[PDB]
């Protein structure tokens, strides 16, 4: 909850120091293995809510962002079944979303979603910065 | 476990953002944590408390790579890595036993060199022993 935020709003600012804007685009400069050195999605956009930039292709998860959350610093919760939630991170959560399967198939997963605001800058145009913890709220227990 | 190293990692994008390089120096902003910071040859460029015995702990071999890691320490180590809440607690286990071993999580993280930045290496220890909560 509280540390949820702080760690969501933390990796914001690692991908708003690593971007750059360069060719008249935005790109973000990250380590090799960035997907499995946490366990976050991350977009970016500008300030009229265009995508600038996705760790990557959600679908599910693009349409659970409202335009409206990228006018303002919020924390969030966004829904995706079993299955969505496991694409996300295609190690061993897989075991556990197989029980939640075992169980419920159709089981629903709530996801964090940290929304962060960036006033424009000197090399810096306005952006909004999205994060998804990828770890539901039901398996954090563990 | 787990949980622990994202906290610690957490602390760690942190001071990264925070940092800047200027008049060819490091320079690091104040943001239960002790955080040191390595640059690419692994030598010690800042530390937030000069804390000697846990400086040798941090075996060279871990800066080159993202990692997690465990160091053991008696009590005496452990309370000197606070200068003191806790230390109460730490005052019974040592009224205890003096040769109270102290497990403590440690995070590494590595930030490739960039144009705003030479390739560094934080590590963040957490202060608070495992056996301690
Ligand atoms: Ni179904
Ligand atoms: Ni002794």
């Amino acid at each position: 909850d509280k540390t949820t935020f702080r760690l969501l709003r933390g990796e914001s600012n690692l991908f708003y120091t690593l971007a750059k804007w360069e060719n008249n685009k935005l790109h973000v400069e990250l380590p090799e293995n960035i997907d499995k050195q946490s366990p976050t999605m991350t977009l970016i956009y500008d300030e009229n809510g265009q995508l600038l930039w996705a760790q990557r292709d959600v679908p599910w998860l693009m349409k659970m962002i409202q335009p409206d959350w990228l006018k303002s610093n919020g924390f969030h919760e966004i829904e995706a079944d079993v299955n969505d939630t496991s694409l996300l991170l295609s190690h061993s959560i897989q075991q556990q979303l197989q029980e939640v399967r075992e169980d419920d198939d159709d089981a629903e997963m709530t996801h964090s979603v940290a929304v962060n605001v960036y006033p424009a800058t000197s090399r810096m145009p306005k952006l909004t910065i999205v994060v998804v913890d990828t770890i539901p709220v039901e398996l954090k227990s563990s």
